[PDB]
């Protein structure tokens, strides 16, 4: 140059050790967005408490005196969950992103043109680390080296992300090493507060509402955010990278990327089988991958509570690997009873964010049903003292724990493993408060696919197919028919699909099942059934238990007719929902085979 040589600013490493084409990304985005100092991580013990002090020091986030090297984050309550309408996907062509909806709006992703993106980050990425440090996180989704796993390079300006990103992928030096020259995702983030501050800080948590934007251009393998420091909108890896770049990448590739916990069940004859299961957002997969459970004899552990990355291997079995390396878990909600997996995980080098405080160090949210001593008081995630009479919650309801897999007391001893593990059956599930019972069982791979573009959410409204609403890389009538081709892969091995439902109540609003550990009798079934055991009665939806298949010993106040009841009458508004909505949503982009299970559930269901 006469004069983009960033050397004197680095202030961990060096950008000579860097590959060549993860020095350009650096250096042109340090250029790009004027940080004052360069650190790439090294992923060492030694950084990471290190950069906790600091953010410690500058009020950034707090110990938790009660605990192992825990830490509270309280963030702008602005910036506590991701925004889907500032969440986008760029394409050429808006139809190869969403299908074009009749009702003018796609409740199954959100497009934005490559001009209407140029302009977007050229109004906010120009000079925004200015008085910052841009930290280089090279990280490998999957275990480190497997031929499934992918690698990335986040930039970003949040000691907060560093921190995260350490628990959740595997980060450091080793991952630059793996790389070499190979492909890797570029990831751009800032929380967008450029020194000196334009605009107040709130709760020492920079962000920057107005200008929120989380862009994916999946066509240049990039990821750029901006504004938020939370979550899901800054921990690339996770939802930017691990379902929605994947998802796309996996459809071109023929395997899948799902929003999906993975699980080894070991029966009381020690006979092992994995088994996958998409519940949408609130609907408890990290329950069910960490269960405790009831039976005698039975054994669950976690390869993964969150996303499952899963491609047929050479025999035809499909082999998942959790890309994850930690679990980024809702705290509200979790308890002794609900989840005493996730309790004993949590309370060592594990970082929570919009948590309530206790008086001696500890953590507090709705739902921990676990009764403090009297004097100890709380300290609410708005930092404010706050008594269990208030109007408001303890906790942000999606308050999170962020903490290492490696420390769950059951993580699967094959959850590394760089292969992955079988999957013999998937699960789909959602809320259903009225009308689907406990457990049914898909008629073929074509039934199960519908039975997943079935599923809902948020008190049997909103429909979520497949757990995969906010996070579709593509169109999802594209997806459905890349999920139908799996069955015309030669020797495929396909897994038996099953659907849940652990939230049917009755006319008083009170749960027909009692869920958590007890959920163990519903998996011994689908077990047995992957087994090939007589335990099943077909019915116009699938198949279900038969009269005493299910182990209910201990669980005799149970309503099995209102529990299991399949009514014509609610059968024939459900399919009526799905066809408006199918019609709605998806329509030109609509798979026949999808269409064919349509008809061939009302046929069944006019039967009745
Ligand atoms: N009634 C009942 N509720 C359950 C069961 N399992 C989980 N839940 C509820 O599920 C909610 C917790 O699920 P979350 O951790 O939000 O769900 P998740 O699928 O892990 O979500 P993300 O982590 O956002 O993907 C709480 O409201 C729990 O009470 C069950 O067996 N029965
Ligand atoms: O963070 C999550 O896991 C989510 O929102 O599904
Ligand atoms: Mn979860
Ligand atoms: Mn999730
Ligand atoms: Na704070
Ligand atoms: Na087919």
């Amino acid at each position: 140059q006469l004069h983009l040589d960033f050397s004197a600013k680095v202030i961990q490493g060096s950008l000579d050790s860097l590959p060549q084409e993860v020095r350009k990304f650096v250096e042109g985005n340090a250029q790009l967005c004027q940080p004052e100092y360069i650190h790439i991580c090294d992923g060492s013990e030694e950084e990471y408490g290190r950069l906790l002090a600091h953010m410690q020091e500058e009020g950034v986030i707090r110990k938790l005196k009660k605990y192992d090297n825990c830490w509270l984050a309280l963030t702008d309550p602005r910036d506590v969950a991701r925004i889907e309408s500032k969440t986008v996907i760029i394409t050429q062509e808006q139809r190869d992103t969403v299908p074009i909806p009749k009702s003018g709006q796609s409740q199954l992703g959100r497009w934005m043109s490559e001009e209407d993106f140029e302009k977007a980050f050229n109004a906010r990425f120009p000079g925004c680390m200015k008085g910052r440090t841009m930290y280089v996180i090279p990280f490998s989704m999957g275990p480190l080296g497997s031929p499934l796993a992918k690698i990335g390079i986040e930039l970003t300006d949040s000691p907060y992300v560093v921190a995260s990103m350490r628990i959740m992928t595997r980060m450091g030096t080793s991952v630059l090493e793996a790389l070499g020259d190979g492909e890797f995702i570029k990831c751009l983030h800032s929380v967008g507060c450029p020194l000196p501050l334009k605009k107040p800080l709130v709760n020492n948590w920079a962000c920057n509402p107005e200008l929120t934007l989380i862009a994916h251009l999946p066509d240049r393998r990039e990821i750029i955010s901006f504004g938020s420091g939370y979550g899901g909108n800054s921990l690339l890896g996770k939802k930017c990278f691990a379902l929605r770049i994947a998802s796309r990448l996996a459809k071109e590739e023929g395997w899948l990327a799902e929003h999906m916990l993975i699980l080894g069940i070991t029966n009381p004859e020690g006979k092992k089988k994995y088994l996958a299961a998409a519940f949408p957002s609130a609907c408890g997969k990290t329950n069910l991958a960490m269960m405790n459970p009831t039976l005698p004899g039975w054994k669950v552990e976690c390869v993964g509570d969150d996303i499952a990355w899963m491609k047929f291997d050479a025999q035809g079995n499909l082999r998942a690997i959790n890309p994850e390396n930690g679990f980024f878990g809702v705290a509200p909600g979790t308890s002794v009873k609900t989840n005493p997996n996730a309790i004993k995980t949590i309370q060592k080098n594990t970082i929570f964010t919009n948590v309530a405080e206790t008086s001696d160090g500890g953590v507090y949210w709705e739902g921990i049903d676990e009764p403090l001593a009297p004097g100890v008081t709380i300290t609410s995630w708005k930092n404010k003292e706050w008594r269990p009479q208030d109007e408001e919650p303890c906790a942000h309801p999606n308050s999170r724990f962020c903490t290492p897999a490696s420390q769950c007391p059951i993580i699967d001893p094959a959850w590394e493993s760089p292969e992955g593990v079988p999957i013999e059956g998937i699960i789909f599930g959602g809320r259903r408060p009225a009308g689907v019972p406990l457990v049914y069982e898909a008629l073929s791979w074509q039934h199960g696919v519908f039975v997943g573009a079935a599923m809902r959410s948020e008190g049997g409204i909103m429909h979520d197919p497949f757990a995969m609403r906010p996070f579709f890389g593509y169109n999802f009538g594209k997806y459905l028919a890349h999920w139908l081709s799996m069955a015309h892969r030669p020797a495929a091995k396909l897994p038996k699909i099953f659907h849940v439902n652990w939230f049917r109540k009755d006319k008083n609003g009170k749960f027909l099942w009692p869920g958590f550990g007890e959920n163990s009798r519903v998996l011994e079934w689908m077990f047995g059934r992957i087994e090939g055991e007589d335990s099943a009665k077909l019915t116009p939806i699938g198949y279900v238990p038969k009269e005493d298949a299910l182990n209910l010993k201990g669980l005799g106040d149970v309503n099995v007719e209102e529990l299991f009841g399949i009514s014509k009458e609610f059968w024939e508004k459900e399919v009526e929902e799905i066809d408006k909505y199918l019609e709605d949503q998806v329509n030109a982009d609509l798979p026949y085979e999808i269409e064919r299970e349509l008809r061939a559930l009302k046929q069944r269901i006019s039967q009745m």
